């Protein structure tokens, strides 16, 4: 930060440095995907049907 | 239909397909039309006059 030069009855000021920490936060995402009886039967043949 | 993936205390979703099914309807257009007897007998002559 800056800072001003002035006189009178105040006290001198001197520059201020600042640190600041974050941190991050977790999330997720979700989705289904079904599939019937009748399909995974029709899906497993290897080389049969 | 689409899907939105989301977190937190939510199920997740799987999507939808829908089958619908419409049928036809029968309608029709009717009109009258006239024609005189005399102009029955003039239009059937048949070679006579």
């Amino acid at each position: 930060q800056p800072m001003i030069a002035r006189d009178g009855p105040h006290p001198v000021d001197q520059p201020v440095h600042n640190y600041m920490v974050k941190r991050i936060h977790k999330r997720s995402l979700s989705a289904a995907f079904a599939i019937a009886s009748e399909a995974l039967s029709l899906l497993s043949n290897t080389y049969v049907d």
